[PDB]
């Protein structure tokens, strides 16, 4: 399966970085075809020959980055393994959101939720848990209307009801910003006054503070919010606009997620 050769014989390489994970993402086109693809570089380890293993079980699942090839490679007298992936060019999910003016409605907010609970409904039904669903890792295919949502980056993953309880809580946390612009980290007026009754509810039963207590993915993807979201009402949410206003603190509000999945993972916490 994972290519022995230089990966430089298929692929011309730039400089230049698409993201960062847990391995540095590059963008490469490839040599025969022309394509834009992006790379992401890992210093060979257990870590990540169990991502590597992950993300290919998972490549081809609906709504998940695309492997398109690995590489095992000698780079800086170190093993390192390539994961060459389809381009996600649309970038970040709630910085396209960001650059709508445009209506973003409820309606469409349950599409994109729906989006992502078929990706962790893959996972899952494969018992694989993800583990660190946050907005670096939700991208879209292109800059187009059509772009498809998808989830990358399998560096926390594990092949336990707690750990895929971890990525349903994520799912409540990106669905409370989709709805109003801001993390839970209440319902505050003006934001939430014409929001859902049904939104509300599904927040609520997956940001349960007891694990053992919140949503499963089969009961997310059976809530008429997710399992309707064709016919949940298209009413103007104030996200764009709140996501306009507050850029100044939106690495802060991505730093405070990235730390409350790390606690998540830790074997033992403090009470
Ligand atoms: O694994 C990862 N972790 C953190 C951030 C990260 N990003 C990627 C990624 C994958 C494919 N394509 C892109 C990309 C392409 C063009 C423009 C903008 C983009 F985000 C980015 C993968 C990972």
């Amino acid at each position: 399966e994972p290519k022995k050769y230089a990966v430089t014989d298929d692929y011309q390489l730039s400089k230049q970085v698409l993201g960062l994970g847990v391995g540095k993402v590059l963008e490469c086109f490839h040599r025969r075809t022309g394509q834009k693809c992006a790379l992401k570089l890992l210093y060979d380890s257990p870590k990540a020959r169990q991502e590597v293993d992950h993300h290919w079980q998972a490549s081809g699942g609906p709504h998940i980055v695309c492997i398109l090839d690995v590489y095992e490679n000698m780079h800086h007298g170190k093993r390192c393994l390539l994961i060459i992936m389809e381009c996600m060019e649309g970038g970040e999910l709630f910085s396209r959101i960001q650059e709508r003016d445009q209506a973003f409605t409820e309606r469409e907010a349950a599409e994109i939720m729906r989006d992502i609970g078929t990706a962790i409904q893959f996972l899952h039904s494969h018992n694989i848990a993800h583990r660190d669903v946050k907005p670096e890792n939700l991208l879209y295919t292109s800059k187009e209307k059509d772009a498809v949502l998808k989830l990358t980056d399998f560096g926390f993953a594990k092949e336990e009801k707690y750990d895929k309880s971890c990525d349903m809580w994520s799912l409540g946390v990106i669905m409370y910003i989709l709805l109003c612009g801001f993390p839970p980290f209440g319902f505050p007026n003006p934001e939430w006054s014409e929001v859902s009754e049904d939104a509300k509810q599904l927040i609520r039963l997956l940001l349960k503070t007891d694990p053992t207590e919140r949503l499963t993915i089969t009961q997310f993807m059976n809530h008429p919010w997710i399992n309707q979201s064709m016919v949940v009402p298209q009413t103007p949410l104030h996200t764009a606009r709140v996501l306009q206003e507050d850029k100044d603190h939106w690495d802060e509000v991505k730093e405070e997620m990235t730390s409350a999945l790390a606690t998540m993972r830790v074997d033992y916490d403090q009470v």
